[PDB]
């Protein structure tokens, strides 16, 4: 059948360890846009990006900081937050940082009215910034997402 995934396995997942060579970071910050924005980023963006990746590569900032820059970029709101309902780009938002998606009714309903208030910026702030999400996916890891296949087309 057509899909040709087929064997594409990943558990590895793309830790920034403070005491990584250079060309394994090149690894872990490509695929955290490829993780983020799944992949369709512009390079003349740059600067913000040139900065935060050469700190990242310094160990200067960690992966939870980088990937809150990356879900702070104007591209990620305009693609989200916009066209689709903030329900929608509110569970993307979980389904990015926590790597898998919400659970509880009400932490859904409780980030929505932080999505309400300052955004998808405050939004990732909140996720990355919690002790608790930065203890479960850890601040080296960069979010890897569980996926789920969700993409029944046509109604």
């Amino acid at each position: 059948p057509q899909s040709y995934f087929n064997a594409a396995a990943k558990r590895q997942k793309y830790a920034m360890k403070p005491g990584l060579s250079a060309l394994e970071k090149n690894a872990v910050i490509k695929a955290a846009y490829r993780q983020i924005f799944e992949r369709d980023i512009t390079k003349a963006y740059s600067q913000s990006i040139s900065y935060l990746e050469s700190q990242v590569r310094n160990g200067d900032i960690s992966m939870k900081e980088f990937v809150r820059r990356l879900a702070k970029s104007p591209l990620y709101r305009k693609q989200f937050f916009e066209p689709f309902i903030n329900s929608r780009a509110l569970e993307l938002a979980f389904r990015h940082i926590l790597g898998r998606g919400p659970s509880s009714r009400e932490e859904v309903q409780k980030y929505f009215s932080i999505v309400s208030s300052g955004g998808l910026p405050a939004l990732v702030d909140a996720l990355v910034d919690s002790q608790e999400y930065a203890d479960y996916f850890g601040e080296e890891t960069v979010p890897y997402l569980r996926g789920l296949e969700h993409h029944h087309h046509h109604h």
